[PDB]
This record gives C-alpha cells, sequence and structure tokens, in this order.
C-alpha cells in the first residue's frame, strides 16, 4: 500500500514520488 510520510519512507517502503498535502510536502511510498 502508498502512503505520505515526513521526511522519508520507513524501512521496507520506496519512495516513489512527492505528496501535496494540507500545506506540506511528502515523501510519497510504497
Amino acid at each position: 500500500a502508498c502512503y505520505c510520510r515526513i521526511p522519508a519512507c520507513i524501512a521496507g517502503e520506496r519512495r516513489y514520488g512527492t505528496c501535496i498535502y494540507q500545506g506540506a510536502l511528502w515523501a510519497f511510498c510504497c
């Protein structure tokens, strides 16, 4: 499953792009 995370993805995940969500920037993680 994919999630938005600050400031990076958690172990096991990979960063696929960026989220713009509620005025902040996030790592898009899958």
